[PDB]
């Protein structure tokens, strides 16, 4: 199938059994901006799901086919791969819809609907938007969509933007100088040092931050999923050119990302935006191998590149510079296991 | 080979993806107890090591084989499975020691050693001792060792006591109260409450407490690491009957353990225990789905029954009874996936 | 039969009756300070109300109100009372020389006779979340003894109820009932009682005070007006309510208090059990949901509270609410004639 | 039926009705000495129970009828006269003892049993032992005994004794000086007092205290339910000549109770002496009208009457001398309303 062909067995294992725990699934539930705003963006676009056939792809408990129940839907699939599946065929049934809701234990890449849907809902949004790679199977799952068919969430816009903050760069120095020492119980640690700070900068950084170590207006990518094929998303290239709105040093970029459910009644956001409540997406951070100088008024430009990975994740390529000295700065990151710093 | 055969391919990459990390190396080298203790253990016994072949399973980063050739060990074999080896030999090389250790990269079961040794050092302890499965391959490489030859650690000995802490138990039991309600926006997940408390409670709960939540004296299960065989830990049965000393609830066991490094010239302890500085292992409990009253003279009685799994860890069954009243309690834990609360 | 005998069980009565036949009980009630200055003020600071007037005194207990109206000027006070207390109130009437001014009337008010029309009613029928013990009936039944203009002591009565959340008393009734939980007591498996446990213990409305601050939203006021309330207005009183929630948080339940006025010819004196005021014997009653309900501040709370008055001299308590903009839904069932004393 | 002649109806609802929630039921159940020892009792005498017909005199829960089962009985009749056999019915049948344990609802004075009995099992103690009257209901029961059954309990001890307790004695005075102001609001309640005096002394106070204060070995009276008639409770005349121990003012005395598990392997004894822990019987004081003066070496003899009313309870009459001195005092108190004064 596709989902295998792209993702190695052992990761897969791991991941379907991360998502196979009750607590799992009611951290995510108990997000209430995440889930408060899908219910809110399904019930208030209730002629989109009104006598509609409906597609839930990755439905976990179900609780968005519950939503989508609630909004009047006629025939609802609720496809899940891990065991969550049996949790929520309990649930179908101990609220008295299975009249209604179809749970379909799978892979949305390896069952079988038996009809085409009206609408697609899903909730595949990983860390920095693409972590997981489960746009890909929210893709792939439109071979069930009927033409005109729609998507919940439809857009996906992933921001970028510059940062400056100095302890968070030092700290990865202080972590990493534990083997700066010459006598270790005995023992010279130091020929490992380097090492220990490349290992540090390679974890991208989850957590929140002000937003005013922003230092430039983020720059924008949009995936437009009523559009995208899943191959778009193995090879993502994300130019920018941030025109600097403060003097200082910058650290690196922050991620972040917003999704739009644009109904025919009306579009509502889903973001995780810093200027935004909490989410347990938080946001993330790249850290630059070395810091960039910038002057406000100045460019900086260049490229992060998002590679996808059998590990169901990203490696990350980051290329910066500031274009009025010529300084640059690049970093390698690996998305599949970013540092939780949030405390 | 033998580790493939009991560990799951899903489980083993993992693993040892986990310890390729320098983090985590450093996590463990900064426990100074266990540090500490283990350096004093050799440097201590010298003459256990001078001039002596050593094997060092797991050696991580290489800090034990460092120890023993310290003591004046003429070779030592450091093997190690994950990637953290190639850091090994960069150490041994900025240490001016390749003369003296060898790394030898691969999981012990599946490498070849050049030859047999004197003494097996080691670090093979996981939370209530026998999580990671690894004290198998320790005892797996005694295929190594010398007819007459030594095991550091020696011995280890797992202690479990009944303990009351009813705060840990509603913190528990109010996290799988969620699954309770009736109209979680609109929508009734009491249907899965069972399947929900039955989640959390099989979660071990790794951290550390006062000795005072402590009901009777422990009991104690010793495992010789020069007399064991690997399938003396697919089944390890822990039968209990502990004296109350104190009445209450009942909340579930405590566990914790010892090790003793029985060399030439003296024998060194490390203690996990909660009376003694913490270390990282801490200390476990596991806890009852309901508890138990017991009153002080009652005895408690059953069974910690530890099932060996192809995830690297045990599947834990604890059955438990207050004597006096008849009072029983079961319950399933998945040591893979303690809950760490420190 | 009476409107008394026949809207009431015997068994009921009779205990009803002789629970107030203490003189314990009338020392409790009249320590009640709050209770009888307030009582005292409104009578005394509306003397006009009362001079050389013809007073009815509905379960006038010691007779302590009749006394009240006897020191405000009042000619003649009927004063009726249906336990056996009425001995001792004639015995204070005789020992305080005002046999020319109270005439103690034994009997229920539904069934004695009285010689004339009385130009005031007075009375405290109020009873734990106002309408226990049912009380009001009878005071607004005497009201067939009442001049055309006649006025009332107290004059209308403000029920006030709004959501809690109070984590420490639910836990503490969770707790209770999760007694019926145990798999195995001395070897018994009590499991299969836990619901019919539950039920029982949330059944109790929690009479106690508390600090206001676990008030989530504005009081919602529910008003009787004695002088045009009918006894068979009581018999089932449904009260909408529609709060907005000041605070985030998790509702419990609901908390209700009241308030009387005497609304008199000189002032309007006010009898207030608000937990924002002195504490009184009435204290405060709060009702628990089995499950709390979530909310988000600025939600919006709504539902109903339906009383159904009952034999016992109580009321069948139903309460259903729901946060609008998630669809949770509570509903619970409670016996006000059983509560738990938690003071 | 014999049940309904001796019980007034109003009394016999509230009994039922108190009977009939989980909660009082748990209550007793909580008492650990209480059911400790009966369960202990019970399979520590396995023999009289293995493959025997049990026969459970107000089953409640039905708790002693799985001890019963516990010990091995072949068939165990639970008879509950509230709708707790209901619940006991749930838990009969999610312990799997449908073919062993039988419930029937109603009064065992008024249901049919099929067979006889070997055993008979119950917990009819109250108050004393004797109030709430069920030990009537127990030795009743007798008429389903084969002629070589047994009882469990077998044997009931009431111990009295004297008891000095000042501040006991002068609390009554402190409370009904209450009504000894001449004006209260206004009003003279002088004239109450004594009635208000009249009104605390009338009630047993259940409680416990220091054995310190018991002056005198205590009196037993034995009633052994192998032996008695129900008639044998219609009138207790327990006389009594204490050998005081101690000098002092006698202001009461102190009732507690034994029951005693008379088996073929042991016996064992359940107490509620204040010597033994705390059971939810406490222990019970009956004041004297004046205390008495008493040396050590002097003797307090008298009787304590106690006279079985159709309010399931007994009037308590109590006339006590110090022989020496002839110095005599009585009182006639109310075991239905004793007064709770344990904190
Ligand atoms: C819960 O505590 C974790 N923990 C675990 C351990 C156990 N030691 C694990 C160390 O030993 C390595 N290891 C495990 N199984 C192995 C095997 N078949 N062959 C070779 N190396 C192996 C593994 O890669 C790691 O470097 C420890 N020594 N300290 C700890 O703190
Ligand atoms: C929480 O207790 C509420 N509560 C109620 C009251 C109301 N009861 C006062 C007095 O009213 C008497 N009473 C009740 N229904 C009556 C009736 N049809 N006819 C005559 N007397 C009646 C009853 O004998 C009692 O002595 C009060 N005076 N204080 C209170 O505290
Ligand atoms: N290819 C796939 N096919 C089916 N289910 C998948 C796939 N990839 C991920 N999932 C599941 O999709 C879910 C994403 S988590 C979202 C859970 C739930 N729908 C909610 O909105 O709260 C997890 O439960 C995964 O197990
Ligand atoms: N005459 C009677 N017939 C049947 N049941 C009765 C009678 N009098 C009292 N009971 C019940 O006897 C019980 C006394 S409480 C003892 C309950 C239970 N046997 C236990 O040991 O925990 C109550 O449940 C009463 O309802
Ligand atoms: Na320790």
């Amino acid at each position: 199938s596709v989902f295998s062909e792209r993702t190695e067995e052992s990761s897969a294992v791991q991941y379907f059994q991360f998502y196979g725990y009750l607590s799992q699934q009611q951290n995510m539930m108990q997000d209430y901006v995440r889930t408060g705003t899908y219910q809110r963006a399904i019930l208030q676009n209730h002629t989109d799901f009104k006598d509609k056939i409906v597609l839930d792809v990755g439905c976990g408990s179900g609780i968005l086919s519950f939503f989508a129940a609630q909004a009047g839907a006629r025939k609802i699939y609720a496809v899940e791969a891990s065991t969550m599946a049996q949790h929520a065929e309990v649930l179908v049934k101990s609220n008295n819809l299975t009249d209604r809701i179809v749970v379909i234990p799978g892979k949305v890449e390896e069952v079988s609907l038996p009809e085409q849907v009206d609408i697609i809902i899903s909730e595949p949004m990983g860390y920095m938007l693409f972590n997981e790679r489960m746009l890909e199977s929210y893709l792939h799952a439109k071979k069930y969509l009927k033409p005109s068919g729609n998507m919940f969430p439809t857009i996906g816009d992933v921001h970028l933007a510059p940062f400056t903050d100095e302890q968070l760069y030092m700290e990865q120095f202080t972590k990493a100088n534990f083997w700066y020492q010459p006598s270790f119980h005995g023992v010279d640690l130091s020929a490992l040092r380097g090492a220990a700070v490349d290992e540090y900068f390679r974890q991208p950084v989850v957590d929140t931050f002000d937003i005013r170590i922003l230092m430039a207006k983020s720059v924008k990518y949009t995936v437009n999923f009523l559009e995208a094929k899943e191959g778009d998303l193995h090879r993502i290239e994300i130019p920018f050119k941030f025109h600097m709105l403060h003097s200082g040093l910058v650290h690196g970029l922050a991620f972040w990302f917003d999704v739009a459910f644009i109904g025919s009644i009306m579009t509502v956001w889903l973001s995780t935006a810093p200027t935004e409540p909490l989410t347990h997406w938080y946001q993330v951070r790249c850290l630059f191998q070395s810091p960039l100088f910038a002057k406000a008024g100045d460019t900086l430009s260049g490229t992060c590149l998002l590679i996808a990975n059998k590990r169901q994740s990203y490696d990350i390529s980051i290329v910066a510079q500031v274009d009025q000295t010529g300084s640059k700065s690049s970093n390698l990151l690996d998305l599949k296991n970013p540092f939780f710093r949030y405390t």
